[PDB]
DNA sequence: TGTAACGCACTGCCAGCGGCTCGAAATCTCTCTCGT
DNA sequence: ACGAGAGAGATGGGTGCGTTACA
């Protein structure tokens, strides 16, 4: 399954769910703020055809990664699950009698500047700044800055800022190539 | 069973030098000066329900082994539960059962659990609801913001009450 | 460029010392009740 | 307000490869 979509569908869908996720943690079911959800992939890169839906979960606690995916509940939806960790979580979805593609990720709290800077791509966009890194000896990934195994320490809050600390010019989502 | 206070000060002071642990084979005294009475007694009340006590241990390895191995020169006791931080015991006292209730803390924790063990429960949800209100966190170990110790320059119990903000008062008039 | 989830082979190491299984033994989290 | 002890409930080899998949 999991056929195209609009970018407009797309958008529909990411607005139906801002309010509709929560998790099983132990007794309770607890809700996911949309203050902790990020659009990210094709959709933030504006992109008029979608193949997936993709979105990122700002889990707060280290703790609760592996309660909160493997057990994502949404509110009067049939989704089923291809495959799901603590960190990816691939489901398939019904949209008005359609089958679509939706993709779950998980960030911490310190991690999330780097995560929606990898989550927003594309691949060759991040081949582009990583391979660049990698000529001065460093590394990056969804998880942070690092340089000879050590975590960089930057005092950093979003993507902009990210991206300004890195040596690179910021380009809104869907210019980044 | 039931106390006055005056009988309970002085089940206090019979214990105060006859205080020993079992370490690993060698028998270790614990000194009179590291012994301090909490609870109701503190706080002078007319009539007691138990008998608490305060075991100011030096080193953090040692704690795992004071209470869990607790002994009293010669006096029955039977053990309700017991840890590293709580230990409920049932002693005899002139064939009498009383509760005792022994609690341990390091030495930079001393006056943090001094103040919460004095008490009553009443004044110290007052003060750490205050306290919360402003983004801090108190509890019998330290105080705490955001996660992080906050390292008061201060020594007794007083001291710490002064630097939290707040009036000093003799234990039978905290609540 | 960099990482995830998953089924699997090959052990390695124990509950089982032979079998790769079900679930033992021991260790975790959660919860309930307690303390000031 | 905040934390400890005990007993209930749940886990269920460790590694590392090859494949499929995510940006
Ligand atoms: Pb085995």
């Amino acid at each position: 399954g999991g056929s195209m979509l609009t970018l407009i569908q797309g958008k529909k869908i990411v607005n139906h769910l801002r309010s509709r996720l929560a998790f099983e943690y132990n007794g309770q079911l607890i809700k996911i703020l949309s203050k902790n959800i990020v659009a990210v992939g094709s959709l933030r890169r504006e992109e008029k055809m979608l193949n997936d839906v993709d979105l990122l979960i700002i889990v707060p606690e280290k703790k609760l990664l592996k309660h909160v995916l493997p057990n994502i509940r949404i509110k009067g939806l049939s989704f089923s699950v291809k495959v799901c960790g603590e960190r990816k979580c691939v489901l398939f979805i019904e949209w008005e009698k359609k089958t679509y593609q939706l993709d779950l990720f998980t960030a911490l709290a310190e991690e999330k500047p780097y995560a929606i800077f990898h989550f927003t791509g594309p691949v060759s966009y991040l081949i582009r700044i990583r391979a660049a890194l990698k000529k001065k000896n460093y590394k990056l990934n969804q998880y942070g800055l690092f340089k000879n195994q050590t975590l960089v320490p930057l005092k950093i809050t979003t993507e902009k800022e990210l991206i300004k600390e890195l040596g690179f010019t910021y380009r809104i989502p869907k210019k980044r190539l």
